[PDB]
């Protein structure tokens, strides 16, 4: 039974629009942070790597379904390219070709027995929206409902799994660096919180936007996806498990309180230790903003699932460190990684299965077992299709996550692995590889070919179970 999928539990694979579509000027597509990023700064990037075309997904759609057939898929999780749908950022101008586009990955989807899953928003902002400043400009909330908005009406007679945000959590962080994330702003402690301010304040826009305009006619369901690390007390104290606790809440809690939560607003952790060390450094204002009670009870509640992107463990022990201001510094924990974790092909994942189970019960326990769709776990390795440290990395996940659901009563709804193929890693380019599938990105035609991890998701997806070599 602990090794058997639930008769509804969906499963599947997971990808982004930059990371896999090319076309970035193609045929009425505005420019994005990322096109900007790649173009402008190419030392950011391992190898000068571009998006311009990666996967050529939006040539080679059928190809993705294709392997998503082979796969076994019942859900794939894409995201819509917000410049190709709406390429003043604005909605002022459709691009029909964008409209199109998706309309043909979805039907491909639908006809071929796969549920298609969309994240709206997954990193790549229109470079017009960028100009008024991007997500700390709180205008932001309202362009991002009125983009959902079109969404809802052009494909949500066929989508019924939206994702609002993909990992808010990092890309307000590329307002805390010179050097990093699109669109690479330097105001730490500061740019990044007034990012995610205005995030949760677009989420919540469009949350009330499906239940007023959309809901009763289509039907389907509304969530968010949060990246979280687990954070394990470097030893037992009281002292470190307060500091790991302090890192849900800085981490996970930013976006989940606000939302999961009865009461709302932001974790108090938060509140009070930003406004403690905004007054030690001078400053009139604490740097958290602030919502008001109504803002509080509009954006509370906002959710038919949480979706949560799972991939590695830190130790966290009491003390404070980092630049002031930043985030991290605020947040009042010592982050390490354990010498005696595997590693991958990126600095920060390790193998850490245990961690998945014991976040799964974190969040079960914080916010009162709410439905959690797994959108994203993976693992990456520099090439090669006998991928033995993926297949690992997924057996030993995908056992923890049965462990919290059969042993632990964690109500996990489904799992897409991060990734159907390998595709651009952002500032990492092409040189961490992701995907189950491997792609050729010296060959024009990009052919997509299955590596033993897909062999064995594949078994996994068609039995409903962890196949009895991999079980303890
Ligand atoms: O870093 C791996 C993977 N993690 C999370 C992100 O959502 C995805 O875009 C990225 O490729
Ligand atoms: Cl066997
Ligand atoms: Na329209």
């Amino acid at each position: 039974t602990v090794y058997t999928f639930p008769d509804e539990f969906k499963l599947g694979a997971a990808t982004a629009s930059y990371q896999i579509e090319g076309a970035w000027d193609e045929n009425g597509k505005g420019p994005n942070i990322w096109d900007t990023l790649t173009h402008e700064h190419p030392d950011y990037v391992v190898d000068g790597a571009t998006g311009d075309i990666a996967d050529d997904s939006y040539h080679l759609y059928k190809e993705d379904v294709k392997i998503l057939k082979e796969l076994g898929a019942q859900v794939y999780r894409f995201s819509i390219s917000w410049a190709r749908v709406l390429p003043e950022g604005h909605d002022n101008i459709v691009n029909q070709d964008g409209i199109d586009y998706y309309n043909n990955l979805i039907n491909e989807l639908l006809a071929n027995g796969i549920e298609p899953m969309v994240t709206m928003y997954h990193w790549d902002l229109p470079q017009a929206l960028q100009d008024l400043g991007g997500w700390p400009n709180l205008v932001l909330a309202k362009y991002s409902e009125n983009y959902a908005r079109v969404l809802f009406k052009n494909f949500g007679d066929r989508v019924k799994l939206w994702l609002t945000f993909n990992e808010p959590l990092t890309f307000m962080d590329g307002y805390a660096s010179e050097i990093g994330m699109a669109p690479s702003i330097n105001t730490p402690g500061i740019g990044d919180y007034l990012a995610a301010h205005t995030v949760i304040h677009a989420h919540a826009r469009i949350y009330h936007l499906y239940d007023q305009e959309f809901r009763a006619e289509q039907g389907g369901k509304v969530g968010i996806s949060l990246n979280i690390n687990w954070c394990e007390p470097a030893t037992n104290s009281a002292e470190d498990r307060a500091s790991c606790e302090n890192y849900q809440q800085f981490n996970l809690g930013l976006y989940a309180h606000p939302i999961f939560t009865e009461e709302g607003d932001y974790p108090a952790v938060l509140k009070d230790r930003v406004s403690r060390n905004s007054a030690d450094e001078g400053y009139t204002d604490s740097r958290l903003p602030q919502f008001t009670a109504e803002e509080v009870e509009y954006i509370r509640g906002t959710h038919d699932f949480l979706g949560i992107n799972f991939y590695t463990a830190l130790l966290g022990k009491s003390g404070v460190e980092g630049y002031e201001p930043s985030r991290y510094r605020d947040s009042g924990v010592i982050l390490t990684q354990d010498a005696a974790w595997p590693i991958s092909a990126s600095s920060w994942l390790k193998v850490v299965p245990w961690g998945f189970r014991k976040e799964l019960n974190w969040i079960k326990n914080e916010y009162n077992n709410p439905p959690v769709f797994i959108t994203e776990n993976g693992f990456s390795d520099y090439g090669g299709l006998n991928d033995t440290g993926r297949v690992h990395y997924y057996t030993e996940h995908l056992k923890e996550m049965l462990k919290a659901i059969h042993e632990d009563g964690v109500n996990v709804i489904g799992y897409t692995a991060w990734s159907l193929m390998d595709n651009f890693e952002w500032l990492r380019g092409y040189s961490e590889k992701f995907g189950i599938y491997a792609v050729d990105f010296e060959d024009p035609a990009r052919p997509r070919i299955p590596k033993e991890s897909a062999k064995v998701l594949a078994e996994i997806m068609n039995t409903r179970k962890i196949p009895e070599r991999f079980r303890d």
